[PDB]
């Protein structure tokens, strides 16, 4: 096992991701972020020194477990205080199984700024994968807005609240463009961009060779968009999904929600004097933004050979019907670990949009979540009782619900209890959609844990009930860190709390995270070691352990 | 008889149809133009004196026939030579029949400047209308784009062609609302607008009383859109269409294309304490425009109190059944004059899109309209026989033509011949829509006739045939102006060779006839009597009539 160690400074910069430009969030000048690649047994440690100039930050590895580390999770507010303008953190944890990995930043908007990369786990050396491929293509999916981030934060808190609106570009590996097409030679309204390659905004394409088999990681840090991805003539066989392997099948295209990685398989086997075609259309919601578009390009074909067809034309933007065929035929790989077959604990959770004293929030069992500047971490380690509400937060919502029709909103309160479990406990999680204020209106939310893989058990469409528990696989359920609620459905998820800290369960579309929608979980606090001064060193928690007396 | 005067200018003025600020074509200091109400049998004469800096212009009286005076159809380089800068020209015709009617701009693209206004013809002076109705409200339909005419007509004869977009705003009597809903209400996403009442953007409200009937009066000048009227919990009595009657029917909502005009019945039947929704919303293409909305304010209602409902949701952009079994039910009213039974002549059109010499033009049987700068009716009255190409134009296409593929081009050209008809000959036209350069892409097209109206004899789907002819409504069809063709399909009509004249023929939507999309019909010429100098002045005609010899 090797250390890996990276030195790293998070710093704004002047950049044009569709050749038009704002400033983009770096690391060490690059846009997006470098990135990490280990073997499955190293330790990565990163020194992180901030730049910015009036602002903290944080880097959440998403998929980690950071199992023996809860303090370097990288969560403002719950892991650690944020780290301030010209200090050095280090986040020093280990990776523990291959997958595709990622890293984003977790404190506000930060990371639709572009605070995001690759992280990358292989075998143990020595080792090898399950799968043969040739080569291997690394992508990260975005989404980009030309409004300022520290805007978008002020209008979603404003009443009225100013919605950000459907992104105006979808980034592949950084890169999209805008207000023009590089597939416009197959539609005379589309305006043809002008780019000979060398540009910001120019495609990031995938040269194959002939006959080979290539392995494409594929991950999602929108802030926003569902994306559809499917590249022209070629079949897609999953093998990987959230750092864990899965049943393979073939399909045509994947639905990819943000928080989601996954590893497709392709093989070269078509005309090679072609060069065919890449699209990641939005799904989910009625679409406002072009398709995110690049080649295959089968070498030594001219990149500049466009293929003989158009882009694959994006799948109906609201057929979930065609979204949960694809969905729920996904199942852990022969051989992966089984869930325990009872439960300790089943919280059910109503995910609802919410009108608190005129500022619309998302709520989760009528609370919205306001993050304390006490890190949680801290404060339970410290048994700092004022710093955040001890009551037990709700674990069930009424059976009067009606989902299908709008709140009323008579009793939503904003709040930041914890639930608690205990160390050992196993706990299923029962994801209720319901009707959001708008009438006959109910959205696609991923929900992601923090510090954990729980095994998927289904889905089902209305509100959960007990005729639903025979349809609960236990057999083959995929082991996951981001998971999907459809309009008006359930999903049921179980894990162990086998983990010690405090972990953010929260849905991974950024304005709802702001807006509230996630909650807190801790387990076995008492097990935490000694957390970093750093990670303290602010709220109630640098309050208790400065002693700076008076009168003495 | 009476004779109606109008002292007009058309002068360039500031004006913010939807609160943005832009130049817009105004008529004595307005914007739309005014409104010229008459009864049937008067004489309208118009001076008009052009008062822009650099440009002519021409007015065209859209559902008047010029039955005896064709050089005031106001259609620049076919009945008269535009009027020069500073120049006073007069128009005076007899509007025949009453109706709904319209004027707008006809010379380049300016109507979509702001060129239009209402032309109301009330029955012959102490007559009575069919029906019975106690007020009546006038609405104007138009669309408008941000950026500038000239820019657009650039833009449309560019290689490669900028298409201008989907319409910013859709207007309701030149009012529009752009970034913002009145409607805001019901959707926390959309933002509120700012507007005390007062503004030029400010949405015409249509006040009522209880238990009254109205006749609402509808036109479209939009240069693109295709949109749907509905009026919220009121179904619609269908009274008239094209200044003609028609079989009377209900609907909850109507479809109007640009050229057509119909009036519509309503009863205040319902909930006095309340207001409703009027909603025009676009269909027939992807919708990128919000739709134009206003009330029907039962008086004495507080205008700013809001519906209960939503604005009506416009039915699907590309539900053409949906459109077909409306379109496909209007009848002539009972006592409605009946087609000849036996035709005289049988042209067919074939409509397409092509690229000539790398420019995408429309083209009808392969030759794009290109319009010389002699007037047609100057020069077949003085016998110009160098003026124009003096070949017949294709009366029939290839029936080997596969309507269901992108054409080849390859014969497609430019051209202006003229079709001329024998003075008396009953003329069928079969307009057969085909597939546009795009792969899988057929459009509806609004054609009018100038000078006209025909009998609607029929609609059918795919390519016309012979064995057709037992569906033709030889027994009730409707007298229109203006008769769409839907995706992949015919439409054939009938009407009479009787005015002697040249007449336009075209789409009416105004960048496709800027892009070729049109004919040009000419009948009975040697019976037009004496045209207006300022009609004659300009290209072959001015050559061929100043007497201006040298050596003298
Ligand atoms: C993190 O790793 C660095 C380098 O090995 C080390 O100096 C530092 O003390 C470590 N801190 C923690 C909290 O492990
Ligand atoms: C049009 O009508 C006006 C007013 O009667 C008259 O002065 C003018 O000469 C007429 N011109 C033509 C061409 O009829
Ligand atoms: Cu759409
Ligand atoms: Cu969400
Ligand atoms: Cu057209």
């Amino acid at each position: 096992s090797q250390i890996r160690h990276y030195k790293w400074e998070v710093e704004y910069m002047f950049w044009a991701p569709n050749c038009n430009e704002n400033i983009v969030m770096g690391i060490n000048g690059q846009f997006p972020g470098p990135t990490i690649r280990a073997n499955a047994g190293d330790s990565v440690v990163v020194e992180l020194t901030n730049k910015l100039h009036t602002e903290g930050v944080v880097i959440h590895w998403h998929g980690i477990l950071q199992r023996g580390t809860p303090w370097a999770d990288g969560t403002a507010s719950i892991s650690q205080c944020a780290i301030n303008p010209g200090e050095t953190f280090f986040y020093n944890f280990t990776v523990d199984n291959p997958g595709t990995f990622f890293y984003h930043g977790h404190l506000g908007m930060q990371r639709s700024a572009g605070l995001y990369g690759s992280l990358i786990v292989d075998p143990p050396q020595g080792k090898k994968e399950p799968f043969h491929y040739d080569g291997e293509i690394n992508l990260l999916l975005s989404d980009w807005w030309h409004q300022s981030i520290h805007k978008q934060e002020v209008g979603l808190s404003s009443k009225p609240i100013r919605w950000i609106g459907e992104p105006q570009t979808i980034l592949l590996n950084g890169r999209g463009q805008f207000d023009c097409s590089i597939a416009a030679k197959y539609d005379s309204n589309l305006e043809p961009c002008k780019l000979k390659g060398s540009e910001s905004c120019a495609p990031y394409i995938f040269h194959v060779s002939p006959k080979k088999t290539y392995r494409i990681r594929i991950a999602s840090t929108t802030a926003l968009a569902a994306l559809n991805f499917a590249i022209g003539n070629h079949q897609l066989l999953v093998v990987e999904a959230d750092g864990n392997y899965v049943q393979p099948f073939y399909t045509s295209d994947i639905d990819i929600y943000s928080g989601e990685s996954y590893s497709v398989l392709i093989t070269t086997d078509q005309n090679p004097s072609e060069n065919y075609w890449v699209s990641v259309g939005t799904r989910a919601r009625h679409p406002n933004t072009p398709p995110g578009l690049t080649l295959l390009n089968y070498l030594p074909n001219s990149v500049s050979k466009l293929p003989t067809s158009p882009p694959p034309q994006t799948p109906a933007w609201d057929d979930f019907d065609r979204s949960k065929n694809f969905t729920y035929r996904i199942t852990a790989a022969m051989g992966s670990p089984k869930p325990p077959v009872k439960f300790n604990r089943r919280i059910f959770l109503l995910n609802t949009q919410n009108v608190i004293n005129g500022y619309v929030k998302w709520a989760i069992n009528d609370v919205s979540l306001a993050l304390p500047p006490t890190p949680y971490l801290g404060a339970m380690k410290y048994n700092l009782l004022h710093a955040f509400d001890q009551n037990p937060p709700p674990e069930v919502f009424p059976e009067d619900y009606d989902i299908d029709t709008p709140p009323t909103n008579e009793k939503t309160r904003i709040g930041n209890g914890v639930y608690q479990f205990k160390i050992g406990e196993v706990v299923d999680v029962i994801l209720q959609n319901a009707n959001m204020m708008k009438e006959n209106l109910s959205e696609t939310h991923p929900w992601h844990l923090h510090g954990h893989d729980f095994w998927v058990l289904g889905y089902g469409d209305g509100k959960f009930s007990a005729e639903e528990e025979s349809s609960l696989n236990l057999k083959n359920p995929p082991l996951r860190n981001t998971v999907v609620i459809f309009p008006y459905g359930w999903t049921a998820i179980r894990f162990v709390a086998d983990n010690p800290g405090v972990w953010a369960f929260h849905c991974h579309i950024e304005p709802h995270l702001h807006m509230g929608m996630g909650v807190v979980f801790a387990e076995g606090v008492e097990k935490v070691g000694r957390i970093p001064t750093k990670a303290l060193a602010c709220g109630g928690t640098a309050k208790s352990l400065i002693n700076n007396p008076k009168n003495p």
